């Protein structure tokens, strides 16, 4: 087994350079679980946009208002579970 060894802060990175999960496993009217930092929510996929990088998808909540129904990226939408990847340390200065 393993232990919690992925507790880093001030992490950088915009586009997911080669992620474990992809949109290939995402269809229309599909259920997508939203994993919050310290919370847990659920949303649905209505549409999918492949113009930006990474691509964005249209999220929609059930039994809720429309104000919540908006479009977001994959950074907030996880296919299955959080993907753990290797990372190195960098030096900075003022």
């Amino acid at each position: 087994m393993g232990s919690s060894h992925h507790h880093h802060h001030h992490s950088s990175g915009l586009v997911p350079r080669g992620s474990h999960m992809s949109v290939d496993d995402i269809i229309i009217k599909c259920q997508c679980w939203v994993q919050k930092n310290d919370e847990e929510r659920l949303a649905e996929i209505l549409s999918i946009n492949t113009r930006k990088a990474p691509p964005k998808f249209y999220v929609h909540y059930v039994n809720y208002n429309k104000r919540l129904d908006e479009w977001i990226t994959t950074d907030r939408i996880n296919l299955d579970k959080e993907v753990l990847y290797p990372k190195l340390k960098a030096t900075d200065e003022d």
